[PDB]
């Protein structure tokens, strides 16, 4: 049984998707862009009012299996569009004039063996040749100054770059979607934890986005919308210097690809529960979480 408030596994999860969508089959439509090493289908969702050539959002949780208060989220997000649509002025104007595209869990396989055997466990679940390490890290696969730093050659590394970029059949599925939909997505999210901060480009090196004021101005002010809920502080800036160098991530790529508006988020908390952040804290979380989103959202519209 499906719950907003507690943390599900991956067959729960598929069936929302198929359940979810079966229910506002006016604000949601569900394809799966591909396959997963073990076979698992990665699900799209595609949210909003249809009509011509609409522009869109694109937004992906569950890259890393342990961070679950990820997948959390755009479950939550989605509940939130469908349930507030129409009700709520703004949700109701952008399923209007936009579609989100939400992928609820990239590493699908990583997450059931969170599940199964190993709640730490980041990586894809991909074998290596040579050796019994198991798995790619999702985000240092992408062909974005690809392995050249924060990442390993090594495949017993939790940031193993792979064996080439996209290498693994879940970032190649996600590159290949988004690099058809180019003229469509004005926007890039993915949600990660923890650490509480929104960040932008760069991570692969040191330089920062051509419109670098216009993306920090926007990060502080979408932090500023999410404190006013419970005083929850978030810091932003560009990942190389705010987190670490790492290259071959999907926002560096995804912004290369010339997507403006690349974003990293980093939810709670602040290491007090880390990656095993209590299920009571998922409504909080997510409620803030959200106000983060819409007013990025809303910004864009300002570029369609
Ligand atoms: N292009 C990017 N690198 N973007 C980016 C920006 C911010 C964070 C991240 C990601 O960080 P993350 O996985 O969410 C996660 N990082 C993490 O688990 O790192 C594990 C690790 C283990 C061994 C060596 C190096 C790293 C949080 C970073 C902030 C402190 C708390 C853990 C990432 O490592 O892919 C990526
Ligand atoms: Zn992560």
């Amino acid at each position: 049984g499906h719950s907003y408030e507690k943390y599900n596994n991956w067959e729960t999860i598929e069936a929302w998707t198929k359940q979810v969508t079966s229910e506002n089959p006016d604000l949601i439509s569900r394809t799966a862009i591909g396959t997963t090493f073990l076979g698992n289908n990665i699900y799209l969702l595609k949210v909003g009012k249809p009509g011509p050539n609409k522009p869109a959002i694109f937004m992906d949780c569950g890259f890393h299996a342990r961070e679950w208060i990820s997948h959390a989220f755009c479950q939550w997000f989605v509940r939130e569009a469908v349930l507030t649509y129409g009700y709520e002025s703004h949700m109701t104007e952008f399923l209007n004039k936009l579609d989100f595209y939400v992928l609820p869990v990239l590493n699908i396989d990583g997450y059931i063996y969170t599940w199964t055997k190993n709640r730490m466990w980041r990586k894809t679940r991909s074998t290596n040749a040579g050796t019994t390490c198991i798995g790619t890290d999702p985000n240092r696969n992408f062909d974005a100054g690809w392995c050249t730093t924060g990442a390993s050659t090594d495949p017993c590394d939790e940031t193993y770059c792979g064996s080439a970029a996209e290498s693994e059949k879940e970032t190649k599925a996600l590159a290949d979607f988004i690099r058809n939909n180019l003229s469509s997505i004005k926007a890039y999210l993915t949600i990660h934890s923890y650490s509480q901060m929104i960040l932008y480009p760069y991570s692969y090196d040191y330089k920062l986005p051509e419109n670098n004021a216009e993306l920090n101005n926007l990060a502080k002010a979408a932090v500023k919308e999410l404190a006013t809920l419970y005083g929850t502080k978030y810091t932003y800036g560009p990942g190389a210097t705010t987190i670490y160098p790492a290259a071959g991530g999907s926002d560096d790529w995804a912004y290369d690809q010339g997507i403006k508006y690349s974003f990293t988020f980093e939810l709670r908390d602040k290491g007090r529960y880390g990656f095993i952040l209590p299920e009571s804290q998922i409504q909080a979380t997510c409620e803030e979480t959200m106000l983060a989103i819409k007013y990025v959202t809303n910004y864009v519209l300002g570029h369609l």
